């Protein structure tokens, strides 16, 4: 019961996020709405939680790791089980999903993580369709003047409209309530796809922050003693 959040920055039309281990952009105003968005609580007391994969977490400068004033998670196949304090601010897990399980615990946990955050890479994001509430996606294009940047990772959009559909009429009241937005919000046609969020623009792309919600479900089966 606390929500697990995808959140990634992605260009379109193909969603691409990265390029030979590194973001494919430096955007120090993406940047700075995800650091806002995994840092700030909406209860003081609370920090949130951030889970990477282990070639995610290496690319992440020396300096700025871990994550600070949130909880890291790494995960790697080669580590000891399914969450473990190793560092300050530093839990290794062997299992994204059994890390999920124990990070839910409400006698581990107290109830003091707000949310979890799935921070990447691919490898985690193909993993967590069916494991996130929600997906915050920055909807990344170069503007007409500039050269699409070449990329060798993806995210799942065809899994990704299957299993939710674009509810970025909510993201401003999904936000944990401090932060502040430059944009209004703001439906634009892109290259025969709908582009609704938060438009910012940076270097040569402009951007929205946008929110996925879960489809709703049919009542297929409950579980019964
Ligand atoms: N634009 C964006 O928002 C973001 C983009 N990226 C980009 O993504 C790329 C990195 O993605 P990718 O190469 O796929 O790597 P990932 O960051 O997803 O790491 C993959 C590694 O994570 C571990 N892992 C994967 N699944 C599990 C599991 N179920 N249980 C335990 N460990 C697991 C394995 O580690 P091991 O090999 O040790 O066993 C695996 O090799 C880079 O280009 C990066 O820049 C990253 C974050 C955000
Ligand atoms: C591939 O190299 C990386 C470097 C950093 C990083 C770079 C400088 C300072 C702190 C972190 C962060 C990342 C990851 C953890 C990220 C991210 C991310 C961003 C920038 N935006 C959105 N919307 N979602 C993300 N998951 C990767």
């Amino acid at each position: 019961k606390v929500p697990v959040v995808g959140i990634v920055a992605a260009l379109l039309p193909e969603m691409g996020i990265g390029f030979q281990g590194n973001l494919p952009w430096r955007l120090a105003k993406e940047m700075k709405y995800f650091r806002e968005v995994t840092t700030l609580t909406n209860d003081n007391s609370k920090q949130n939680v951030v889970i990477m994969g282990r070639k995610t977490w290496e690319s992440i400068p020396q300096k700025f790791r871990p994550l600070p004033k949130r909880i890291n998670v790494v995960v790697s196949r080669s580590f000891d089980g399914e969450l473990r304090k190793v560092e300050d601010g530093i839990y290794h897990s062997n299992s994204l999903r059994n890390c999920l399980t124990a990070l839910q615990s409400s006698l581990a946990n107290e109830n003091k993580i707000e949310r979890i955050y799935i921070i990447g890479g691919g490898e985690i994001y193909r993993q967590s369709m069916d494991l996130a509430d929600h997906w915050l996606i920055t909807k990344i294009m170069p503007l007409p003047e500039t050269t699409i940047p070449q990329m060798d990772t993806f995210l799942q959009k065809q899994e990704l409209e299957q299993r939710f559909y674009d509810n970025s009429d909510k993201l401003v009241d999904f936000l944990p309530s401090s932060i502040q937005l430059e944009g209004r919000l703001t439906s634009q046609e892109w290259n025969g796809e709908l582009v609704k969020g938060l438009p910012v623009q940076e270097k040569g792309y402009q951007f929205y922050f946008t929110l996925y919600t879960k489809k709703l479900e049919h009542h297929h089966h409950h579980h019964h003693h």
